[PDB]
């Protein structure tokens, strides 16, 4: 019995590789995955130019995106 934001906040962190990664205004790396926004944490590796990044712990931000 949770709001969608709550559902996102409770999601487990993900170890993985994603495309369509978008950089934050503050240098954070973000993805929209299964209706939740996640932020890359710990060691993050991206292509110099282009979307793809790997992170051992993509963590939900609690934001429910429309992008
Ligand atoms: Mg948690």
């Amino acid at each position: 019995e949770q709001t969608p934001e709550e559902i996102c906040e409770a999601k487990p962190p993900i170890d993985g590789v994603f495309n369509n990664v978008f950089k934050g205004d503050e240098g954070g790396f973000y993805i929209n995955y299964n209706g939740c926004e996640y932020e890359a944490t710990g060691v993050t590796v991206c292509q110099n130019d282009g979307t793809v990044c790997s992170s051992s712990a993509w963590k939900p931000t609690g934001y429910v995106p429309e992008s």
